[PDB]
């Protein structure tokens, strides 16, 4: 963990209110009221803060993926929801996540974690949908999700039908 | 097919001195001297055109991927060298190609058609490197390259080839 989690909440709300870049952990000491030694404890540095909120989001996507109601679905809907579940985890604050990803541009160290981190979503997404070539349901993720960000539709509709579309297009072939 | 390619040469050109948005098919006619229906006999829409110049890369790939010189580098240095020489054809006009892309941004079926045009691409590169690396790695890895490379404004994109080298390797070494 509740600590952990109060962190990032505390972290990402300040991004919120002002931006990421303008985000310190001496800042979510003072929000919280404990010292920036506390803090550190569990963040060392703000990067591992981005880690944890997608973090959030791929347990999301974990609970959902071994509800019951969840293996009635067909493969189809089945990746498709998933997708989405992260979304809508991240969307708790879209603008943030946005600002956290522009963030890492033109960040070797930054960058080269999160090829690895899209891989193992994209394998997970995959198998996580049994009891479609990889590229595409990458390429397919990936185009999703930057065209998510800047949704700024109601409940992400056009990302949802968006997504529904490229999945379904692509199965179909 | 030079009557093809001076077609899409002129279409990008004109692009560059204007934008890519402003270019229409009857000022390519215009610019070439020709009737509007010339034009048409090869391209009937914008589009085909986007379509033509990432051909034209994707065939300077291919006469890479031939030559006895490709034969004697490493799996590494391969992939590296064909997504290079890609970037180096488009790079002919850069500011247009990247046009082009945020321009199918937001139609959709200008979207699926591309998602393939990605894998296709990412396999032929995968393969054409014998005689490896997880699709999606190496995928991920081949997207980011690019758009990365659009805003590159450094001189031969040195700081896209360094970029492109050393995710290929870290990727490589795990």
């Amino acid at each position: 963990d509740p600590m952990r989690d109060a962190i990032v909440d505390t972290a990402v709300e300040l991004a919120a209110h002002t931006s990421w870049e303008a985000v310190r952990l001496y800042d979510i000491a003072a929000r919280l009221a404990v010292s920036l030694d506390e803090i550190r404890l569990y963040f060392r540095e703000k990067d591992e803060l981005i880690d944890a909120w997608f973090d959030r989001a791929d347990s999301r996507m974990l609970k959902e993926a071994e509800s019951a109601g969840f293996l009635d679905l067909v493969a189809s809907e089945r990746i498709h929801h998933l997708i989405m579940i992260w979304l809508d985890a991240l969307a708790v604050q879209r603008k943030v996540t946005r600002q956290m990803i522009m963030s890492k541009l033109e960040h070797i160290h930054i960058q080269i974690p999160a090829v690895m981190r899209v891989s193992r979503t994209v394998q997970w997404v995959r198998e996580a949908a049994q009891r479609l070539e990889e590229s595409t349901l990458t390429t397919i993720y990936l185009m999703t999700f930057f065209f998510w960000m800047r949704d700024e539709s109601e409940n992400s509709r056009h990302t949802r039908q968006f997504l529904k579309r490229h999945l379904t297009m692509a199965a179909w072939l």
